[PDB]
């Protein structure tokens, strides 16, 4: 509650960031109903650092905006847990310290954390991505740097599919398209158990890669409570996949299954690529919900915590810099990672052939995994012409070559033009003519 | 493909004594201009099948527009199981039931009201290990109706160095029970886990030797990493070596998740794996409309097997409502939720530990609405607020639950003792309004 103790308005915040040894925090905060402004972000830091009921380990509030409900607060960087073990951070103290029990507050209408900004000395203690979308760049015969669109998809139904069924499914994806996600429930259903279905997929893999000369990746779903069971599920994969174990991402729906989830996998398969899927994020992370933390927060905590890539969502933009760039602005926050690897934006849904380099441009680099659902493959020869059409489409972006010209040497990619009329006489007028289609 | 999702002619008596569904109770209202039926058959599909492979399909069987009530029966083979052991996962329950359908499309808001899990899949569940019990042998009472275990926090939440923590717990004993890390407390670089546990484990030597009784601590070993989290465990339980049965393994199991309450549970069956809700209040609060409700929370945790699990802290909303069925569901055999009666087939009980302000003069009429005294309370106000002290504070709620137990007016009691007869004093309000003019009673 004590103020004086807690408060310290008058601290440049450019001086907490020039002396790096404060978390810096960013939430937009109501006082409950009658209840002083700075009085409660007095009691919020108090109740996030040292409470009381020695100060020099005191959360200190140093900005205030109440017309706004804007409160900043400063955490010492001795507040955070470390590992007795190897001595790194773990990302659940920094959640406790910064969202416990000030999630509960009478007192407190709302907060919601939409900003944080992490020193070098503290930054550098988290484990951080061990390998990207490089690693996938180097499956697929692409460069290191700048290796472009990987396209993929979801295998619907989402569950009821048998193992030859959903093996079979694969492989007709797999002739078109890159990657292939399990949908957040498919593992070791009774009427299709993962040890059956993986060997079925790991066989489709092997069919695919030989029929069409281009290797094939699959994100396998390895989520459950207890870790060893996690563990099983990706030595199964990896062994059964065999000499295709580098073409394999571990799916962990890391939301649902917190963070010890995404902790195991990351330290325990530095070597494939961690997909971290947010099932049920939305329950935080939702603009209808004024309480916990957004989806900006929830992403560039997944770096920290090592997410190879992560679904990002369709700014969608602020959320990509800050994952893929050594330094990026956030919504209050301006932030360095000292050379900590990018965790890859996995974008959904999708657009056709055509809509494709309007992304591409507005982002600035087709550096992202597709995770398309069926109607970003709607095409008129079929959803296989469907894929390659969205791969030309990125060929073209990159070359710098004009669809139109590209699309009279590519089939597929010229008639996603007939496949949308009414998108191409509107997007590339001409193109009837154009392309004497 | 909507209307293959929804099936209001299913009877739910048939459904529960048919044992092959999961039964959700949802408080969901579709966006403007979407009719109910379709709306609910969409989240059905979504959270099962979906399309956009039909014996699977969940089905909508009943639903009450006026009421913002969807009630889904999702068949059992759906959830995933272990391919190590075939046991069942709380993860994927939470992905089917709630996750994917928390922002869909026509649905503005869904929140899960209470569960029903059948007889086969409920025994898949690891359910816990221990509970109250092992606290109750450990203290010497009686393993069944033994009472409470009065603890507290370590205030300041952080900042005590080894030392000075270890005197402040040592004093604490002198009165009460138990000794609980606040949330936050490890490894920070001011107070190594390391020291301060090997001090600890000798103020907990001290204490039981000076009190002649048997002394509680829960030491926090929340982390990220599993390893982390065994190798804390394994610290804690050998520094404490003789005294490893009288510690409580603390796991901030909202914040690190279902994995870090899953590790403590099966690397360490034998102690009380006491799981502490912080972050929690996001979802679970009355004022989100969406995620779930506490009740649903406490009932999740029961099945994944945590030992006791913090409740009712109250705060100061002194109407009243819910939060009840709570303490039945959590340790009855048997219990009404807000829409099904569950039957837990001898699955172990989870243990309440209350908070806050439970002074000794509100603590009866808190045992006599309960119906028992079985619970960990760990006292702030009750404590503190004593004017001789937290340690009178301590022996004031004990002394305060004998009372109870034994059938013995408080005014009578507080008369033998003094300790009792000062919380009167110490708390003023509270003895107006409960004890009608105590003043005569007790002397001034
Ligand atoms: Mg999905
Ligand atoms: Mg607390």
């Amino acid at each position: 509650d004590q103020s004086s103790r807690y408060v310290n308005l008058a601290l440049k915040e450019e001086d907490l960031i020039a002396g790096g040894e404060h978390v810096l925090c960013a939430y937009i905060m109501k006082p409950k109903a009658g209840y002083g402004y700075v009085a409660t972000a007095a009691h919020f830091a108090a109740e996030s650092s040292t409470g009381t009921n020695t100060r020099g380990v005191d959360a200190l509030v140093y900005e205030v905006d109440e017309a706004r409900e804007l409160t900043k607060i400063a955490y010492p960087v001795a507040l955070f847990d470390r590992n007795i073990t190897d001595g790194k951070a773990m990302i659940a103290s920094f959640l406790t310290l910064t969202m416990g029990n000030n999630q509960g507050m009478g007192d407190v209408e709302y907060a919601k954390m939409h900003d944080f900004y992490v020193p070098e000395a503290y930054r550098a203690l988290f484990d951080g991505p061990s390998v990207n979308i490089s690693a996938l760049w180097k499956v697929l015969g692409r460069p290191e740097v700048d290796g472009g669109l990987v396209v993929g998809t979801i295998i619907k139904p989402k569950l009821g599919l048998r193992p030859k069924p959903f093996a079979e499914a694969c492989h007709a994806f797999w002739l078109g398209g890159d990657f292939i996600k399990n949908d957040e429930p498919q593992g070791n259903q009774p009427f299709a158990p993962l040890r059956d279905t993986i060997a079925l997929v790991a066989d489709a893999m092997r069919r695919a890669q030989d029929e069409t000369g281009e290797a094939k990746l699959f994100s396998a779903n390895i989520t459950a409570d207890d870790p060893f069971e996690i563990i099983a599920r990706g030595e199964y994969v990896l062994e059964t996949f065999g000499e295709n174990a580098s073409h394999v991402a571990l799916l962990v729906d890391g939301y649902v299954a917190g963070a010890a989830a995404i902790t195991t996998a990351r330290r325990r398969f530095p070597d494939n690529f961690l997909h971290y899927h947010r099932a049920g994020h939305g329950a935080v992370t939702s603009p209808q919900s004024k309480r916990g933390y957004t989806a900006f927060v929830h992403c560039k905590m997944a770096r920290l915590q090592g997410a190879s890539g992560i679904h990002t969502g369709t700014s969608d933009r602020a959320i990509a810099y800050m994952l893929t760039q050594d330094e990026a602005q956030g919504p209050f926050y301006r932030q360095s990672w000292g050379g900590m690897k990018a965790c890859t934006p996995i974008i959904s849904g999708g657009m056709n052939a055509l809509r494709m380099p309007g992304f591409f441009e507005n982002l600035g680099n087709a550096n992202v995994i597709l995770t398309a659902g069926g109607g970003a493959f709607g095409h008129i020869d079929g959803p296989v012409a469907g894929a390659r059409s969205l791969r030309q489409a990125w060929q073209a972006w990159r070359d710098g070559v004009p669809v139109l010209d590209y699309a009279r040497e590519h089939k597929e990619l010229a008639r996603a033009f007939e496949s949308f009329p009414g998108d191409a006489d509107q997007i590339y007028p001409g193109w009837r003519k154009a392309l004497g289609v």
